[PDB]
C-alpha cells in the first residue's frame, strides 16, 4: 500500500465533490453519511462552519471545533432510525440552506446565525427513538428531572451544552461572556421549540408576523426586536425539523421508512408492556400512506405555505415539491 502524503484519499474526494451540493435543497445527505464513515454530522457542521467563516469570527480552534463535533455525533444514538445523527446532519444542512434564503439576507448577524445551526446540530441529540409520553408513563429518570414538561427537548439542550465540557470541546471558549449569555438564550429558546405541542401557538403566532409584515427596497424582510427575530429562527429550525416532504421523493421516502421504523418499535414496545399503543406506532394497524397526507395537508403544508409567504417567492420550488409528494401518496393510498 501507498502512504498518502498531502493529498485526498479517493472517498474523501468522492465525499468533497457530494459537500458542493451543501448550499442546496435536496443535498445526498444518506450518500455522505456513507462516504464519511457515519459522520455526516461533524462533516457538514465543518463545512458549513468554514463556508460562513464562523471559526474566524468565533475564533473556534478547528481541532476543538471537530472534537467537539465528533462528540456530539457519538452522542446521537446509532441504534435510533430516525432521530440520529444523519437527522441532525440534515436538520443542520436544510436550516443552512433556509439562512441564505434572499428574502433573509443581511437580516441576521453572525451570532444568530451560529445559535441557529448550532441548535440544529444538538436538537435530538441523545434521542433514545421513544416520545416523550412513553418516558412519562413508565416514569423514567427524565421524566422526573424534567416535570412531564418537553422531557426530550430540554434534554437535547441538557446534553448539547454538556458535552462542551468535555475535552478540548468548548467551541465557545473564545466568546466573551454577553455573547455566550445571548447565544445560549437564542439555542434555548430554539430548540424548546422544537416540541411538537408547541407547533400550533408557533405557526399562529408566525401567521400573525407574516400579516404585519415589512419589508426594505429590495423586499428583504425587516425585523427590528429579539421577539420578531427569534421567532423567525424558531419556524426556520422547525421547518427544518419538518423538510422531509419537502425535499425529492427518493429522500423524503428514505425518511417516512426510518421514522415507520422508529414508530412501530415503540409500538412493539408499548404492546409487549401491556400499554396503550400510541398513534402510528402499531404495525399491525397502519396506513402509511393515508398518515403521510394527513401529515402534510394538517401540519407540513400550513407550515410551508405560511414560510413561503414570509419569503415569497423564495420557497416556491420547496412548495411545488411538497404538493407532488402530497400527491405521490395520495395516489398510493390502496383502496
Ligand atoms: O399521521 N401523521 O401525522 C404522521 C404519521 C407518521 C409519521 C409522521 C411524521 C412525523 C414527524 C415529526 C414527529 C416526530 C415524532 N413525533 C411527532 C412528530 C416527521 C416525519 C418525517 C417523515 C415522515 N413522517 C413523519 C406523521
Ligand atoms: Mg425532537
Ligand atoms: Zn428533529
Amino acid at each position: 500500500s501507498i502512504p498518502r502524503f498531502g493529498v485526498k484519499t479517493e472517498q474523501e474526494d468522492v465525499l468533497a465533490k457530494e459537500l458542493e451540493d451543501v448550499n442546496k435543497w435536496g443535498l445526498h445527505v444518506f450518500r455522505i453519511a456513507e462516504l464519511s464513515g457515519n459522520r455526516p454530522l461533524t462533516v457538514i457542521m465543518h463545512t458549513i462552519f468554514q463556508e460562513r467563516d464562523l471559526l474566524k469570527t468565533f475564533k473556534i480552534p478547528v481541532d476543538t471545533l471537530i472534537t467537539y463535533l465528533m462528540t456530539l455525533e457519538d452522542h446521537y444514538h446509532a441504534d435510533v432510525a430516525y432521530h440520529n445523527n444523519i437527522h441532525a446532519a440534515d436538520v443542520v444542512q436544510s436550516t443552512h440552506v433556509l439562512l441564505s434564503t434572499p428574502a433573509l439576507e443581511a437580516v441576521f448577524t453572525d451570532l444568530e446565525i451560529l445559535a441557529a445551526i448550532f441548535a440544529s446540530a444538538i436538537h435530538d441529540v441523545d434521542h433514545p427513538g421513544v416520545s416523550n409520553q412513553f418516558l412519562i408513563n413508565t416514569n423514567s429518570e427524565l421524566a422526573l428531572m424534567y416535570n412531564d414538561s418537553s422531557v426530550l427537548e430540554n434534554h437535547h439542550l441538557a446534553v448539547g451544552f454538556k458535552l462542551l465540557q468535555e475535552e478540548n470541546c468548548d467551541i465557545f471558549q473564545n466568546l466573551t461572556k454577553k455573547q455566550r449569555q445571548s447565544l445560549r438564550k437564542m439555542v434555548i429558546d430554539i430548540v424548546l421549540a422544537t416540541d411538537m405541542s408547541k407547533h400550533m401557538n408557533l405557526l399562529a403566532d408566525l401567521k400573525t408576523m407574516v400579516e404585519t409584515k415589512k419589508v426594505t427596497s429590495s423586499g428583504v424582510l425587516l425585523l427590528d426586536n429579539y421577539s420578531d427575530r427569534i421567532q423567525v429562527l424558531q419556524n426556520m429550525v422547525h421547518c427544518a425539523d419538518l423538510s422531509n416532504p419537502t425535499k425529492p421523493l427518493q429522500l423524503y421516502r428514505q425518511w417516512t421508512d426510518r421514522i415507520m421504523e422508529e414508530f412501530f418499535r415503540q409500538g412493539d414496545r408499548e404492546r409487549e408492556r401491556g400499554m396503550e399503543i400510541s398513534p402510528m406506532c402499531d404495525k399491525h394497524n397502519a396506513s402509511v400512506e393515508k398518515s403521510q397526507v394527513g401529515f402534510i395537508d394538517y401540519i407540513v403544508h400550513p407550515l410551508w405555505e405560511t414560510w413561503a409567504d414570509l419569503v415569497h417567492p423564495d420557497a416556491q420550488d420547496i412548495l411545488d415539491t411538497l404538493e407532488d409528494n402530497r400527491e405521490w401518496y395520495q395516489s398510493t393510498i390502496p383502496q
